[PDB]
């Protein structure tokens, strides 16, 4: 997250960190046994870390659980990043509490102008690299479709939406991928991609979760 602020320990109870000897992506807990993240974050040997704040020190409240299976969307395209969504089933059910809670799936899509909260342990600099120890937060509005399509270099599909600031300075970034975009208490987006980070006229692009609710439910129910 670039230009964001320190969230505060466990204030984002649904935030997850995907780990393979190091933090490589974020995710969102949607129920005691399932996490939603980005398909481009797929990898074998994933350990899910819940209740995290400082990802480099054990502070208490953390729950480390191995992934028993990762389900990348069948129509995911690595070239365009269309359908950049993945479901991870935990080997064991997480112990839900005040610091580890699930986030609700949307019943309808969010409209332009809606304010949302994006979070993660990704790069905090537009130029160069600097990874934080603690979870970062950023409030950003969903942009209109016309502005989204006019500013994006690559193709923006109906399964994506833009969020952020056209003036630059505030955006999600490398390492935040797979993370949550929550608006009105519902998970509306997944950090997917962008052109650089916090650049002028280059807002972040996210996976539009409201288009995958049925798929999420059907997949979880049959696994
Ligand atoms: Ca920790």
């Amino acid at each position: 997250i670039v230009g964001g602020y320190t969230c505060g320990a466990n204030t984002v109870p649904y935030q997850v960190s995907l780990n393979s000897g190091y933090h490589f992506c974020g995710g969102s807990l949607i129920n005691s046994q399932w996490v939603v993240s980005a398909a481009h974050c797929y990898k074998s040997g994933i350990q899910v870390r819940l209740g995290e704040d400082n990802i480099n020190v054990v502070e208490g409240n953390e729950q480390f659980i191995s992934a028993s299976k990762s389900i990348v969307h069948p129509s995911y395209n690595s070239n365009t990043l269309n359908n950049d969504i993945m479901l991870i089933k935990l080997k064991s059910a997480a112990s839900l509490n005040s610091r580890v809670a699930s986030i609700s799936l949307p019943t309808s899509c969010a409209s332009a102008g809606t304010q949302c909260l994006i979070s993660g342990w990704g790069n905090t600099k537009s130029s160069g690299t600097s990874y934080p120890d603690v979870l970062k937060c950023l409030k950003a509005p969903i942009l209109s479709d016309s502005s989204c399509k006019s500013a994006s270099s690559a193709i923006i599909t109906s399964n994506m939406f833009c969020a952020g600031y056209l003036e630059g300075g505030k955006d999600s970034c490398q390492g935040d991928s797979g993370g949550p975009v929550v608006c009105s208490g519902k998970l509306q987006g997944i950090v997917s991609w962008g052109s650089g980070c916090a650049q002028k006229n280059k807002p972040g692009v996210y996976t539009k979760v409201c288009n995958y609710v049925s798929w999420i439910k059907q997949t979880i129910a049959s696994n």
